């Protein structure tokens, strides 16, 4: 025999491992890597865990986050991953929200959870008694309502209550103290009340482009299959641009074989790809008015779930909305309680009903951008799952489905009417928003919807009036699909705009699909968006011939010197152009040498950066040299580029001639006195340049004094930052005495 405990732990693992293996499929096999990103390098699922002591894990319907928590789960139960935990208690956050019987954390562990066969008591009480050897995991917890009378204290495992209360008492560290959880949400339903009490907040962006590679190679092994697919990707900017969220990339490989059939011309947006599974399951059964009133049905049960927040089904609410099981096997339902295949589906099938039903009144719609039992469905159901209809329902009406469309109304009459009320709504949407700001996630579901009818003409009405000047979507979740709707609607807009998009997930495939809209762009921010030279040389043989976009930054992209030849067209052709930031990238002395050409013919540039590269003392000299002469550049960052003595030298004769250069940052690299006593000697045949930072480099008195000796016959300098370097405490004394300038 063995005690209670120890037979809990492996009935444990056997039901856990037994429910996380399988998605005939295998998600060990299957599971992808899928980036976890942080604040708010970049860490792997396996450095989940490394006060309060919940951890939290963001992203878009689709990034993967309930098939995360599933790999946990499995490399937990078998030994792989996160043995320091005994237990490991999967939940689900749809199926909480239909337990109304109050209860006990005991009979939440173990009536919904798992029961232990023997020793129930005794064995509650280990958990008690050794909560930090617990994991709970909580499933998309945007699917819970928490109410005005489930904020109180509660500290008794034993004590009924209601569900959420036992959440909102787990989560502060009222029940179970010290013992880990995980969450899964949704952006939207993270308020700072529940932020408080929680250790880290991850993000989880969805597959990188070698992610889709991986995962259709881990999916399809009949012989160079996946090289096919990944050819029809990367001849399809737009399809590709989807599957970067994992869900599209689970359509396109369960579609591979119709997708490679094509003729036809492939899908491009979402509702073209939920269409094209929806036609994939039709054929396991025009093909689509064969089984139109099942879909209906569905739609139905959809919308009404979806304005009831309810999203799994009991056998009683599906016979009360009449779904017979030859609907069921269509197989939109599944998982004996049922379940929409992915909340999207739900959202679909809505969007679906919505427009065909002849139940669902033109004005009902008005609801879906915010403008019958239908119309208050709509009211009650939330925010991020309204964007996500109205979206699909914005596509079902675009022209290219006009005919899909037709084949099932008897009378077009109900779909011109639907159409037009939708078209009416867009077309007010974006004057709505801005004028009602007293918000940017809001915003790219505006811009998805006009992207998804498709109707060019009515992109244009929509910006016509508007006055944006910035645009500011950082943190946002921009990826390549959200990049085709933007181009899609901002290539309209008559005032170049600054288009801020620094920390989103943009990538070489997102700024292909920005291209069309770059002529409407003054200045385009794309720092932390794993760009990579094949994105960043894309973009600049466009920018060439936007004469209105002047700014370009990159900061911490993938660039490296085989961008060098595209940066040095650059500089050399387009000649409005201000700034250029490209710090944090790969690029050395070679990459340096070879823009650096294109500088000097250069007339227009003003901030040049390179902050985090590693141009050294070659690379410094042909910069150098490219500037001596160059009339509009006033500052120029090299902070941080291993650039000894030498390259200092060339810094400083460029100074006797640079009549332009205002500031000069070079912190962090490894200068000496040697290359301070030239850069000095410079000083003294330089009447122009004001700042000159030169933290962190291991200057001594000795160079102090060379700068102090040449600040004495030049007055236009402002300041010559020390601080950091190799000063006694009663040398730093003796240089604030000796001169106001030197910032130490
Ligand atoms: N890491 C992954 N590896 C392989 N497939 C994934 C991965 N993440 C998501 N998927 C695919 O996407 C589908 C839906 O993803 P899901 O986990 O439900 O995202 P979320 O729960 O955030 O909406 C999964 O059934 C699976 O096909």
């Amino acid at each position: 025999e063995a005690a209670a405990c120890k037979k809990y732990m492996s009935k444990l693992r056997t039901i856990v491992a037994a429910q996380s293996r399988f998605l005939n499929l295998c998600l060990e096999d299957i599971y992808t890597e899928n980036t976890l990103e942080v604040r708010t390098a970049a860490l792997g699922l396996e450095e989940l865990f490394s006060d309060a002591d919940t951890v939290l894990v963001v992203g878009e319907a689709g990034s993967g986050k309930s098939t995360l928590l599933q790999q946990v789960h499995l490399l937990w139960a078998t030994g792989q991953d996160f043995q320091e935990f005994l237990f490991v208690f999967p939940f689900s956050c749809r199926q909480l929200q239909c337990v109304a019987r109050p209860l006990s954390v005991m009979t939440l562990l173990f009536e919904h959870c798992c029961w232990p066969d023997v020793g129930q008591q005794d064995v509650f009480q280990f958990l008690l008694d050794h909560p930090d050897r617990i994991l709970l995991t909580f499933d998309g917890f945007d699917e819970f309502k928490f109410k005005f009378t489930d904020h109180e204290r509660h500290c008794s495992p034993t004590d009924p209550t209601s569900v959420q209360t036992l959440l909102f008492n787990l989560l502060q560290g009222n029940l179970l103290k010290n013992a880990r959880k995980v969450l899964t949400s949704r952006p939207d339903a993270v308020s700072a009340f529940l932020r408080k009490y929680v250790r880290t907040e991850f993000n989880l962006k969805g597959f990188s482009e070698e992610g889709i590679e991986l995962y259709l190679r881990k999916c399809h092994r009949e012989p160079g299959v996946a090289d096919r697919l990944i050819h029809l990707l990367q001849t399809t900017s737009a399809l590709h641009g989807l599957c970067h969220l994992p869900v599209f990339s689970w359509m396109v490989s369960k579609c591979h074989q119709e997708l490679l059939l094509q003729d036809g011309g492939s899908p491009k947006t979402t509702t073209d790809m939920y269409l094209l599974i929806l036609q994939h399951f039709l054929r396991h059964a025009s093909l689509l008015q064969g089984r139109l009133p099942t879909l209906l049905r569905l739609g139905q049960l959809a919308l009404w779930g979806l304005g009831m927040c309810c999203y799994v089904f009991s056998a009683q609410q599906l016979q009360a909305a009449q779904v017979d099981p030859d609907d069921i096997s269509l197989g939109f339902l599944v998982q004996a309680p049922l379940e929409f295949l992915h909340i999207t589906f739900q959202c679909f099938l809505a969007a679906f009903y919505l427009v065909l039903s002849t139940d669902v009144p033109t004005a009902s719609l008005r609801y879906l951008f915010n403008c019958s039992t239908v119309a208050a469905l709509l009211q009650k159901t939330e925010p991020h799952n309204l964007q996500i209809t109205a979206a699909f329902l914005a596509g079902l009406l675009s022209r290219e489905h006009r005919d899909l469309l037709a084949a099932c109304q008897a009378s077009e009459r109900s779909l011109l009417r639907r159409r037009a009320c939708a078209r009416w709504c867009l077309a007010r949407s974006l004057h709505k928003h801005f004028r009602s700001i007293p918000a940017m996630p809001g915003f790219l579901w505006l811009i998805r919807s006009l992207y998804e009818m498709q109707e060019e003409r009515l992109a244009q009405e929509a910006v016509r009036g508007l006055n944006v000047e910035h645009l500011k979507l950082t943190f946002c979740g921009v990826g390549p699909a959200e990049c085709a709707a933007l181009a899609f609607v901002l290539r309209h807009l008559r005032r170049p705009v600054a288009l801020q998009l620094d920390h989103n997930s943009v990538g070489d495939i997102g700024v292909e699909q920005l291209l069309p809209c770059l002529g409407a762009c003054k200045a385009l921010y794309l720092r932390d968006n794993n760009i990579s030279d094949r994105g960043i040389c894309k973009l600049i043989e466009h920018a060439l011939h936007c004469e209105q976009l002047q700014k370009l930054a990159l900061f911490n992209n993938k660039l490296t010197d085989g961008c060098a030849h595209s940066v040095a067209q650059l500089l050399a052709c387009k000649q409005n152009f201000l700034a250029l930031r490209l710090g944090n990238n790969h690029i050395t002395a070679e990459g340096a040498q070879v823009l650096a050409e294109g500088l000097r013919d250069n007339s227009s540039l003003q901030f040049l950066g390179f902050w985090g590269n590693k141009v050294g003392d070659k690379g410094a000299q042909a910069l150098a040299e490219a500037l001596s002469d160059h009339q509009s550049l006033k500052w120029l960052s090299l902070v941080g580029n291993n650039i000894g003595s030498v390259g200092a030298q060339a810094l400083a004769s460029m100074l006797e001639k640079n009549v332009a250069l205002e500031e000069l940052c070079l912190a962090a690299n490894h200068l000496q006195d040697a290359g301070v006593c030239s850069l000095a000697e410079g000083l003294k045949r330089n009447s122009s340049l004001k700042v000159l930072k030169l933290s962190n480099n291991c200057i001594t008195f000795v160079g102090a004094e060379a700068l102090l000796q040449a600040l004495a016959s030049n007055d236009t300098i402002l300041e010559v930052w020390l601080r950091g370097n190799p000063f006694s405490p009663e040398e730093m004394e003796a240089l604030s005495h000796r001169d106001s300038r030197l910032l130490l």
